[PDB]
């Protein structure tokens, strides 16, 4: 009955919902595994194991479902309305998923696919201090690599490492040169 | 006459040819400028200034044109055939553009536009040790940023820096959170 509900709910969660649910559960169900959670039932299995989900304790599951906007599943399988959840989670200290975690999730949802790619380039730059964007051509990069003294006549290692990962013909261009 | 030739040749070089020509000239006409070379005549102007191009010294111009595969211009304006250039440049120590420079140029030409984007991601990783690719989703990145201790409840600075560069709504999500 509770078991039936968990399966019926699990059946309606797609791979996108699962990813979000796993992320929002990170402060409880640790990133670290080589036993990756591959569907919603496996996620529910671990929540039960951590004693955060059971017949008489649905509060974490309801909060998860609310935060990923599955209001359909909340009312259909848990007889729970939007406003019940709002009132619950507006009471200070009652939310189990931190506003921090929810905030990153909402960012994830707002980001376009081109914006995501910009995020990647912008992020790497913060760490590496090399400016890269979708519009740069390869020659300008070479010129930059040469100012970084990571590219040069006798410094083809990084170049070869990158090119070997990309295309056979490329690394052959390099190797043909080297003698 | 020589002047006329230089203009006629310059007129037939497009912005892609110019980029290549500037790159191949890097060991002579230094990267460093705030006087950027914006067409082929400006490039020829500087070559003349460095005494690497004049009426009686066409050898560097011919080598440039050969290396960017403008065999049409070589024969039409410089009365020079492919095999003259090959014989010239097969003689050891006679090439003025280094095989290293030519090699990078040929890489540039072989790289597809998707391969280029992979080059960018792969390059940044060599420097930053953060693995990024086109297929990663934002949540997995957040999870990685959290292992790097560059993201967290009281560490939103890098996040805000990246997001402010991308979209107003994004930074608003972050700011709305912070109180």
């Amino acid at each position: 009955d509770f078991s039936r509900n968990l399966y019926d709910i699990g059946e309606q969660l797609d791979s996108e919902d699962l990813a979000s649910l796993k992320f929002l559960s990170l402060d409880y169900i640790p990133q670290r595994k080589q036993e990756p959670i591959k569907d919603a039932l496996m996620l529910f299995q671990r929540l039960q194991e951590k004693r955060m989900l059971e017949e008489s304790n649905l509060s974490f599951l309801k909060e998860l479902l609310f935060r990923i906007n599955r209001l359909d599943l909340l009312i259909t399988y848990l007889n729970t309305r939007k406003e019940e959840m709002e009132r619950e989670l507006q009471t200070p200290g009652r939310a189990q998923i931190s506003a921090y975690r929810v905030m990153l999730y909402q960012i994830s949802e707002e980001v376009s696919r081109s914006e995501l790619r910009s995020f990647k380039f912008l992020l790497q730059e913060e760490i590496s201090k090399c400016k890269l964007d979708d519009d740069m051509n390869l020659l300008d990069i070479f010129i930059e690599m040469e100012k970084r003294v990571i590219l040069g006549e006798g410094k083809l290692d990084i170049l070869k490492r990158v090119c070997a990962q990309i295309n056979k013909s490329l690394l052959k261009i390099i190797n043909d040169y080297e003698e």
